[PDB]
Order: structure tokens, then C-alpha cells, then sequence
């Protein structure tokens, strides 16, 4: 039932010195070449697609046709998303078997499973290890992207950061023995770094910790200020305000590390026992006080605030944060707009002086990050009318709210979507199943909220723009799935494609239409199912036209079969935005080619 092979570098097994009885000892030469190459060349870059063709002899594959099929798989390993798989059937099917010599002196038909067994070995014992030996796969934390960084420069990076923590006081060696929480990792940021802990799966604890946070979140609601909602807050604020809105957003510098444990202990210790009894309180206290980590065989005590990556930090930073709110932010104008996430405050007022003071008040309490400050205060050099907050873009002048999309230059869009579920595998003979599991509505529901579909403060044209933007991401996933169908399922007829697509267009438009009517407001004029279906189809057109030489038949089908007249019962709506790929979506990569 195991149909999947993970491209991940944790599937790698250690290669033996020679080879046991089963394996054709033709690969043993390449295995010995692994230790020869590991014996330190070494120049930049020497491509991974070039090292392997020399270490593994060309006589393994036979012809230079089979070699082309195998090195596609190796190329997919070097461009992978997190949790990505291909089929095992890819590793043996459509190969020329007669050209392979070391398989000729063997059963003519028992070859598929033997070729597959040997291929597995090559990937697991040479390919992946020699990648992991030369490189370090790092999560950029932007979707499921994995950037490949040279192991050499990453360790010099790690020693530069490990230096600061050792030289400062943030990290102190314990010596020793006393059971670390997990392993310390130094992950890159923008120009900065990030110090988190990879937790040992000691579970146990997992459901225990899950119970602790559940009860600290019960304390926060019953005791501390019920801190808004964020649709209600903005909705009411815009309704009451008649003038020009002024607003500021501040990012707090390392919020977890700025928490004072002494203060936190007093708070955890302040809770009534019916909400949290002493036994759990006492435990949380010392658990917050005794943060132990391992880095390089040696164990360390972390004592700069809360450790990022611990199960409890999230809710306990939130406990501390809400206390800072009661103490310092309890006197804010009751006619102003106030909201805060974790380390993001968002203050808005018609009165520029009130916003100005909040900045001074906020800059006193916390050490804010000045680069990330977005505001339209006349005091600022380059004032922003639209500010990002909670995955939404708030415009202070128009009061319109749009979805924010985190898409950097030349980012391989396929990284946003997780197409492969290793716990729930789909075999290579059922692409239809795969395509529907991918078109499942949950992945885009976060873009299908009241914040986009209301006509309370959003104009009608804003609603359509939001739906179109959503549907653009759907088409990109659809595209991402098809590329996975072409090179893994190797599809027969593409008959189901039309049925799924039609269902997808028709389903999401009905979901939008439902949301629109529900969160209807005074700015509503008239929306129709016909209009939304049109928008939905055109959203697919714009993305499909990025691969005309593949979707020629599909585009032709849509244009001839579906209705596409861009007709709105509104006059302020520009129809040209709907017949083109939105600009934040142009510069994303659709092509895959082993970068490093
Ligand atoms: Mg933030």
C-alpha cells in the first residue's frame, strides 16, 4: 500500500563499506567512489547533477536514455517542497531493460522490482547523503520552500550566531547530564537569525502540554480584557468615523525573548486553582525557569525570555502580553480603534495627535522594530496609506480591506501547496482522486472570509477583486497539480480534468455568493451568480495562459463553452483588472530547474 517515496533527506540510510549478498556488486564501484569523492576536492560549485554522473558509472544505466529518466528524479530532490513525494513506480517503469547489462544475466521479467530496489539504494546511500554532506536543507518558512545552502558557509554562519549568545548571556552551558528539552537550531531571517528549539518527540507530554495551553487560554478570556474580534472592531470603527483615518502598526522586537520570567511566574502563580491548580502551576513555573537545550553534544540553559519552539511559549507570551495591555494600554481613547495579535499592535484614530502619542507610548513599553513600522502619520518620511495586518491589507483612506499575499520575487509558487500526503497515499493509477484532494476547498477558506465578502465597509468592486485574487491562487494550485500528474501519474485520457475544473469553478462561486449575501451591507447594489462564475473562469484563463503550449486545448474549451462577458451592475468597477493576471502574481516561478 506504500505508493510514495519521500524526496526528503531524512530517508537517507548509511552506506555500507562493501555490499551484502543480494545487491549486484556493480554499484559497489560507485559506493567506493562515494568515499573517494568524500575525500575532499573541493571547488565551487561543482554541480550535483555533474558529480553523480561521474561517481555512478554510465554503464549502470546502460544507454543515455535511461539516464535521462533517473536524473529527473534526482533533479526533483534538489528543488523539493517540504513533505513532497513521487511514486515508487516512477523508479522502474518506461525504462529500457535490454540495454542494462548487469540485469541481462538475470531473470528477464523479474527486473522491475530489482531495478527499483537498486535505484532506491542509489538515492538513499549515495545521492541524498552526498547532497546532505555537501549542503544543508533549510526551511525558509515561506510556504513549504526549501532553499539549499552550502554546509560549509552555514556552519560558519552558525558559529557567528552561537558566538553572540555565548558572549552575551542568553545561552549558558550547564554541565551537564540533565535531560535537555530539545536541540537548538540557528535559522536565518532577513539579514538576521532565529534561535528556536527542535523538540524531542517525547509524547507523553504532547497531549499534556496541549492541556496546559487550553487552560491558560481559559484564564485569558475570563480574567483579562476580551480584546475585540477584528471584523467587528474595524467595521464599527469605520461606521462611526467620518473624517480621514490615521493609523499605525508596530512590530515588536523578539517578543518571546523580551518576556520577564519573574513577571510571568507571578502571573501563572496568580491564577485561581479552579482554573489552574497548584500542581500544574508549580510545574509551569520551573519549566519556564529551567529551559535546557543541546547544541553540539553539550547542554545549555536558555535564560533570555521564552524559548521559541516550546509548546507552552505561545500561550505564555500571550499571558504576559495581555498583562502589559492592562498595565500600559488601559487608558486609550474609547472612540479609537485598537487591536493586537501577538507582537503586532494596530491603532487607528481620526485624530493624528492620538496616533502620534500611541507611538511614543508603544516605543516606551517595548523595543519596537522601526523598519516594520507602517503608518500615515505626517511625522514619517514615507507615509503608508495601506498597512498590512492579520493577512489583510487595511487602507486607511478608502477603508477597503484586501487579502495580503506573501509572494517574494521569483518564488516557486508550487511551494504554497502540499500535494502529497504520506499518511494518505494515492496510487499512480488514480490521478482523479489526487486532483480532487488538491482542489479541496479548505486550502483557500482563509481567503474566503467576511473580511473580503462583506458590503458593510467594502465596496462591491472590492468584493469581486478579492474573489478574483482568491481564484488566481486556485488556478496556481490546479497548475501545480497538473505538473505532478504529467510526471508521476503519467495520465491516460484527461477526461476527468474538465469535470473537476467545472465543479471547482461552480463550487467556489457558490461559496462566494453565499458569503456575499450573508455579510451583505449598505454598499451592496447587486451581485449575480452569473457574474461570479465569469470572474472565476477568467481567473483560470489568466493562469492557464502562462503555459499556452500545454493548456491550448483547455483554454480553447473554456472560451468556446463558457460565458465570459464582463458585466457588472456597478459603474465604478474597472473590468480590465479581471481579464489579466494581477501584478503580484506575474513574477512567480512556474518552471522547475535544479538551481543548486
Ligand atoms: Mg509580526
Amino acid at each position: 500500500m506504500v505508493h510514495y517515496y519521500r524526496l526528503s533527506l531524512k530517508s537517507r540510510q548509511k552506506a555500507p563499506k562493501i555490499v551484502n549478498s543480494k545487491y549486484n556488486s556493480i554499484l559497489n564501484i560507485a559506493l567506493k567512489n562515494f568515499r573517494l569523492c568524500k575525500k575532499h576536492k573541493t571547488k565551487k560549485p561543482v554541480q550535483i547533477l555533474a558529480l553523480l554522473q561521474e561517481i555512478i558509472p554510465k554503464s549502470y544505466f546502460g544507454t543515455t536514455t535511461n539516464l535521462k529518466r533517473f536524473y529527473k528524479v534526482v533533479e526533483k530532490i534538489l528543488t523539493q517542497s517540504s513533505f513532497e513525494c513521487i511514486h515508487l513506480s516512477v523508479l522502474h517503469k518506461c525504462y529500457d531493460y535490454d540495454a542494462i547489462p548487469w540485469l541481462q544475466n538475470v531473470e528477464p521479467n523479474l527486473r522491475p522490482k530489482l531495478l527499483l530496489k537498486h535505484n532506491l539504494f542509489l538515492l538513499d546511500n549515495i545521492v541524498k547523503p552526498i547532497i546532505a554532506f555537501y549542503y544543508k536543507p533549510i526551511k525558509t518558512l515561506n510556504g513549504h520552500e526549501i532553499k539549499f545552502i552550502r554546509k560549509e558557509e552555514y556552519i560558519s554562519f552558525e558559529s557567528k550566531v552561537f558566538h553572540k549568545l555565548k558572549k552575551m548571556k542568553y545561552l549558558v552551558e550547564v554541565q551537564d547530564e540533565v535531560k535537555p528539552r530539545g536541540v537548538l537550531n540557528i535559522i536565518p531571517k532577513q539579514d538576521n537569525f532565529r534561535a528556536i528549539v527542535s523538540i524531542f518527540p517525547d509524547s507523553a507530554r504532547k497531549p499534556f502540554f496541549k492541556l496546559l495551553t487550553s487552560k491558560i487560554y481559559k484564564v485569558l478570556e475570563e480574567k483579562y480584557k476580551t480584546s475585540g474580534s477584528l471584523y467587528t472592531c474595524w467595521s464599527e470603527f469605520t461606521q462611526k468615523t467620518q473624517g480621514q483615518i490615521y493609523g499605525i502598526k508596530v512590530d515588536i522586537r523578539d517578543a518571546y525573548g523580551n518576556v520577564k520570567i519573574p513577571v510571568l511566574c507571578k502571573l501563572i502563580q496568580s491564577i485561581p486553582t479552579h482554573l489552574l491548580d497548584s500542581e500544574k502551576k508549580n510545574f509551569i513555573v520551573d519549566h519556564i525557569s529551567n529551559q535546557f537545550v543541546a547544541f553540539r553534544r553539550k547542554i545549555y540553559k536558555w535564560n533570555h525570555g521564552l524559548l521559541q519552539g516550546d509548546p507552552l511559549s505561545g500561550c505564555l507570551c500571550e499571558l504576559y502580553m495581555a498583562f502589559m495591555d492592562r498595565l500600559y494600554f488601559s487608558n486609550l481613547d474609547k472612540d479609537a480603534f485598537i487591536h493586537r495579535t501577538v507582537d503586532d499592535y494596530f491603532f487607528c484614530s481620526p485624530h493624528p495627535h492620538k496616533v502620534y502619542d500611541f507611538e511614543l507610548l508603544i516605543k516606551g513599553v517595548y523595543q519596537v522594530n522601526p523598519t516594520k513600522t507602517r503608518t500615515n502619520l505626517p511625522t514619517h518620511r514615507h507615509p503608508q496609506d495601506e498597512i498590512p495586518y492579520c493577512g489583510k491589507i487595511f487602507n486607511l483612506t478608502t477603508r477597503q480591506v484586501r487579502t495580503l499575499y506573501k509572494l517574494p520575487p521569483n518564488y516557486e509558487i508550487r511551494h504554497k501547496f502540499k500535494l502529497w500526503n504520506f499518511n494518505n497515499q494515492i496510487s499512480d493509477d488514480n490521478p482523479a482522486r489526487f486532483l480532487q484532494k488538491a482542489m479541496d476547498f479548505p486550502f483557500i477558506c482563509n481567503s474566503f472570509t467576511k473580511f473580503e465578502f462583506n458590503t458593510v465597509f467594502n465596496d462591491q468592486r472590492t468584493v469581486f477583486a478579492n474573489f478574483y485574487d482568491a481564484m488566481i491562487c486556485v488556478a496556481y494550485k490546479f497548475d501545480a497539480a497538473m505538473m505532478a500528474l504529467r510526471t508521476s501519474f503519467l495520465v491516460n485520457d484527461f477526461g476527468f480534468i474538465w469535470l473537476v475544473l467545472s465543479s471547482t469553478v461552480r463550487a467556489y462561486a457558490s461559496r462566494a455568493f453565499k458569503k456575499i449575501v450573508t455579510y451583505k451591507g449598505g454598499k451592496y447594489r447587486k451581485v449575480t451568480f452569473q457574474c461570479l462564475k465569469s470572474i472565476a473562469w477568467r481567473a483560470f484563463l489568466a493562469v492557464l495562459k502562462r503555459r499556452t503550449e500545454i493548456y491550448k486545448g483547455l483554454i480553447d474549451r473554456i472560451k468556446s463553452r463558457e460565458k465570459l462577458t464582463m458585466k457588472f451592475h456597478d459603474g465604478e468597477v474597472d473590468a480590465s483588472y479581471f481579464c489579466k493576471l494581477p501584478e503580484k502574481f506575474r513574477f512567480v516561478k512556474i518552471n522547475r530547474k535544479a538551481s543548486i
